[PDB]
């Protein structure tokens, strides 16, 4: 399997991690010794090592998790270290557990969770596919990503009514609008030290692009962290609004483009964090007197299984007092049961914020 660099790079890393005292990433405390001698020499189909899944770890120690699958193959080649990993970050999803059977489930019953707009600024549930037929960033090909943005883009401008819109490649595209629509919070960094560390950004930015419709409610992310990130989001607080466009986006694609499941992981994606349903629901959200410390709102946003990112997403900080507040566990549970559990959560918070 690996090769003799890679061997080396392997033990260099597995020392360093080790070595690192304030470190607590999932990949140094499931990448035991036993673990890492049992994994150390395999190699995937296409060539993916366990340097390829854990060097972002290695290479960024603050990391909170610190692996990737390079292909899907490494998901099983390297389940020794993955397994546990996802167990320990969706919360009861055990080596012999199985993510559940697709269901949006009542979309009906969602709130607007805040009507008056003195606490959420704006509301976001996105899901995340990979493309049947390809491996993810770090085995991807210059080829096949242009080969997957041109197919993404065809696909997309059948599409009507609310979801009728445009594809923008980053390929020529105006730096100032790629700069306001970062700014603005609908198109993705152009990388960060996470996804490069993890070969993550090659060939930028060939095949990269956003779709969107003009009011920028419904958005689709080509080939950043996965081979699409499909958005629904808005101004105000109507989740329901939100997760019964999201739904129909993610229905009307599927039935153009072949995506990756998985029996037991649910729907493929290069971080393990992005499983299962791959929902992430969000919202931008002022609570001023429970997040005056940063660390008590995360303790008590943490009760709720819900995870605190900063005003221009993870591992930035909160502008204005505008907090990311989301669903953290994206397996083991349906894509109802994530928006549901983001949904309640947010109602706890607020009222905790009244409260105090
Ligand atoms: N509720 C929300 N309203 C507006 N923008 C949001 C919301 N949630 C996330 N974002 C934006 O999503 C973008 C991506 O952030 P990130 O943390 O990388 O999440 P993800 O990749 O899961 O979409 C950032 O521009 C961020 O500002
Ligand atoms: N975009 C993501 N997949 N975020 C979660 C993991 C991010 C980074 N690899 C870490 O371990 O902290
Ligand atoms: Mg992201």
């Amino acid at each position: 399997m690996a090769d003799a660099a890679v061997i080396e790079k392997l033990e260099a890393g597995f020392k360093k991690l080790e070595a690192a005292t304030d470190c607590k990433s999932l990949l140094k405390k499931y990448l035991t010794k036993e673990v890492f001698d049992k994994l150390k020499d395999k190699k995937t189909s296409l060539g993916a090592t366990l340097l390829d899944v854990i060097q972002s770890g290695v290479e960024n120690l603050d990391s909170g998790v610190g692996i990737y699958a390079p292909d899907a193959e490494a998901y099983t080649l390297f389940a020794p270290l993955f397994d546990p990993i996802i167990e320990d970050y969706h919360v009861g999803f055990k080596q012999t557990d199985k993510h559940p059977n697709k269901d949006f489930g009542d979309v009906n019953s969602f709130v607007n969770v805040d009507p008056e707009g003195k606490f959420v600024i704006s509301t976001r549930v996105r899901c995340g596919r990979s493309m049947q037929g390809y491996p993810f960033n770090p085995c991807l090909t210059e080829s096949q990503y242009k080969e997957m943005e041109a197919k993404v883009s065809s696909t997309l401008s059948s599409l009507e009514g609310e979801l009728k819109g445009t594809y923008y490649p980053l390929t020529g595209m105006s730096k100032e609008v790629q700069q306001k629509l970062i700014d603005d919070h609908f198109l993705f960094k152009e990388g960060d030290r996470f996804l490069q560390a993890a070969n993550s950004c090659r060939y930028w930015p060939a095949g990269r692009g956003i779709y969107h419709n003009d009011n920028k409610t419904f958005l689709v992310w080509v080939n950043e962290e996965d081979h699409l990130r499909i958005i629904s989001m808005q101004m105000g607080g109507d989740l329901g609004q939100v997760f019964r466009r999201l739904t129909s986006a993610v229905n009307e694609i599927e039935k153009r483009i072949p995506f990756s499941h998985h029996d037991r992981l649910g729907f493929l994606t290069f971080c393990p964090t992005n499983l299962g349903t791959t929902v992430r629901a969000s919202v931008h959200i002022k609570l001023p007197k429970l997040a005056a410390n940063r660390e008590k709102l995360e303790e008590v946003a943490g009760k709720y299984n819900l995870q605190v990112r900063g005003t221009r997403g993870e591992h930035t900080e909160a502008e204005g007092g505008i907090y990311d507040i989301s669903n953290k566990r994206r397996m083991g549970l349906t894509e109802f049961q994530a928006v549901k559990e983001m949904q309640d959560g947010i109602l706890e918070l607020i009222k905790i914020e009244k409260e105090m």
